[PDB]
């Protein structure tokens, strides 16, 4: 079982914009997940070929990482705070779905959502 292509991270023309909270997602955000000690196995797309996980693209139909994410956010690619909120949360919930309660790579989720949501809560009004 191959890796599929990665999500987009280009496209000239879907609209797209700079707001304050997209400023935010990146430099709080995904800089606070990205260098934690938990952040790893996150950081790119699912390696299924490497990991010998022939099932993950059978089960899992919209992958996302954060390596997508820092990409999308430094390429400017979304069009407002929702949508990359969304795609962190299609990253989690992907791992919970793939694994079990208790497993290493759950317990890692974990502590990154959590901050996620901590992160999330102080989301600035937009300006
Ligand atoms: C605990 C462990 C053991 C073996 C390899 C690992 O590294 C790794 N790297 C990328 C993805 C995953 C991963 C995801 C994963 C990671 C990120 C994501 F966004 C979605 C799924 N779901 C399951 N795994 C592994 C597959 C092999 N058996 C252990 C669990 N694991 C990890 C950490």
């Amino acid at each position: 079982s191959m890796n599929p292509p990665p999500p987009e991270t280009s496209n000239p023309n879907k609209p797209k914009r700079q707001t304050n909270q997209l400023q935010y997602l990146l430099r709080v955000v995904l800089k606070t997940l990205w260098k934690h000690q938990f952040a790893w196995p996150f950081q790119q797309p699912v390696d299924a070929v490497k990991l010998n996980l022939p099932d993950y693209y059978k089960i899992i139909k919209t992958p996302m990482d954060m390596g997508t994410i820092k990409k999308r956010l430094e390429n400017n690619y979304y069009w407002n705070a929702q949508e990359c909120i969304q795609d962190f949360n299609t990253m989690f919930t992907n791992c919970y779905i793939y694994n079990k309660p208790g497993d290493d790579i759950v317990l890692m989720a974990e502590a990154l959502e959590k901050l996620f949501l901590q992160k999330i809560n102080e989301l600035p009004t937009e300006e």
